[PDB]
């Protein structure tokens, strides 16, 4: 069914130990909302065993780009994703009140409960700071030029614009799932 060229690219980096589809994203892209809920979806299907990582980049967003990048990494060292994901999606796409500046952008979060001496703990600290250089390191070794971008086990980049349907985009991420 699935053919190189045509439904996927191979990409340059070598292939993962274990089986992971990446995606790499912008809270300030449009499409990316767009694509949230079928995220939701296809993560909810993988294969068991199979890991799913989201990766933000920093060159939307102008001078908040790499500032929303840990805000990101810091959903993550908080394990507040499933709550603030959406929440800042909605905040820049149906709100259209991106954040101004670090501050606008750490009200975010406290206005939906988190605590503010733990988020200032991780915004700033050393487990955001690597996160934010790995989703980086990634997208520049991967030699990826946009976003949305879905990639297979570090090296099968998905062209969506070739399932005909959800589920046949779930076929074709579950078979790069298999590859090496
Ligand atoms: C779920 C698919 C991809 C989701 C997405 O947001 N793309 C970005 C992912 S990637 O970075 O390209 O990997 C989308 C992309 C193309 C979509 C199809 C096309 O838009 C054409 C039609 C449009 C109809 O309204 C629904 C069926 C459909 C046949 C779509 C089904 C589904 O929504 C598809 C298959």
């Amino acid at each position: 069914q699935f053919k190189e060229g045509e439904h996927y690219q191979v990409l340059k980096t070598p292939a993962s130990s274990s089986p992971v589809v990446s995606e790499f994203f912008s809270f300030y892209c449009p499409h990316c909302n767009t694509f949230e809920p079928i995220i939701a979806q296809l993560k909810q299907q993988l294969p068991e065993g199979a890991k799913f990582q989201k990766n933000h980049v920093s060159f939307m967003g102008g001078n908040m780009g790499q500032a929303m990048s840990k805000a990101y990494a810091t959903m993550i060292a908080l394990e507040v994703e499933d709550k603030m994901v959406p929440v800042m999606f909605n905040r820049i796409h149906t709100l259209r009140k991106p954040p101004k500046d670090e501050q606008e952008l750490r009200q975010i979060f406290l206005d939906e409960g988190i605590d503010a001496a733990k988020f200032d703990a991780a915004y700033n600290g050393f487990a955001v700071d690597s996160m934010v250089r790995r989703f980086d390191k990634q997208f520049q070794d991967s030699g990826l030029t946009g976003v949305p971008a879905v990639v297979v086990n570090n090296r099968y980049l998905v062209q969506g614009q070739s399932a005909k349907s959800l589920d046949e985009y779930f076929d074709l991420v579950n078979y790069l799932l298999t590859l090496k």
